[PDB]
């Protein structure tokens, strides 16, 4: 419904001149459980990684899982109807 | 399961008092491809837009897609049963 | 499919080490409808809360809601097939 195609944040993986490191790095699990506090300022890698997570997975849900699922349910119904059709034919 | 309803971030589409410009804007594609670096700094518009997109798509998945998919699933089976039972009665 | 095994951000619910307040808090709807404006100072509370909401709602859908729907589809199809099989056997 929303009028903008889902854009995956930091889709590409590359080195940044500022850091020299990959654009995305996994936050340490301590931070994942805890989060930030006043005074902390995020590192770019963790920010990019989190946004890429939350965008790529929504993209997957919308464009891969569902288009698969409607097709699968339709095919299931069609095959059940077909089987009952051979059963009736006799 | 999550315990609270899913609110949208920056739901409204209005000119901010501080800026006088729309509260949301698409980040430039180049920035999406790589994300922020050490020196680069976030703008308010992009920051709001990312979260708004995430929350809106989460709404569209949860409160819209599954209910209508379930309704379609029920309807398909009902129509198939009706079609079969017509012939069976015949 | 995404390679990331999604994780819940700020999954732990405890007061901040440097501040007695909780690590998460729902932003006032006033801000939710508008979004951060120029010169505002984001607080870790709201960022953590929104990330928690997004991550939890993503993983719930990914890991629970889809298997449930698939199981329901399978059971419905099996039972529907069985009904007509029995009736045609009669």
């Amino acid at each position: 419904k929303p009028k903008d195609p889902i854009y995956v944040w930091a889709a590409a993986d590359v080195n940044l001149p500022g850091t020299g490191r990959p654009n995305k790095s996994k936050p340490i699990d301590d931070l994942l459980a805890k989060g930030y506090d006043k005074g902390q300022k995020p590192a770019a890698e963790e920010f990019n990684y989190i946004l890429n997570m939350s965008s790529a997975w929504v993209n997957w849900i919308v464009n891969e899982k569902f288009p698969e699922l409607e097709a699968e349910i339709a095919r299931l119904l069609a095959e059940l109807e077909n089987r009952i059709n051979q059963q009736l034919a006799v």
